[PDB]
């Protein structure tokens, strides 16, 4: 078929095959801040790297550079709500989803 939307180029499986280079990690669903899924997904556990590796226009989030918690919560506050990327460049384009 043809998709357009907001995530239409990183869709579900497009997200899956996308950045099946690295792990992915899984929440109970509810909204949870960029900066406390990463620590969660392994992006940056450390909670000052954590912050930084959140604060930089260097997370891309769906592809989008995305620093701030107003920025981001969780993958249906970046797509409708199925996966998220967080394309960390300084690390790589780790995979959120939720329950």
């Amino acid at each position: 078929a043809l998709f357009s939307g907001d995530i239409a180029n990183l869709t579900a499986a497009e997200i899956e095959q996308g950045f099946k280079d690295v792990p992915s990690f899984v929440h109970e669903g509810g909204d949870v801040p960029l900066v406390e899924l990463l620590v969660s997904a392994g992006i940056s556990p450390s909670k000052r790297q954590a912050r930084e590796d959140i604060q930089n226009g260097a997370i891309y989030v769906n592809g989008e550079r995305l620093q701030d918690v107003g920025a981001i919560l969780t993958a249906e506050h970046r797509l409708e709500g199925r996966f998220t990327v967080i394309r960390r460049g300084k690390k790589k384009y780790y995979l959120i989803r939720y329950a």
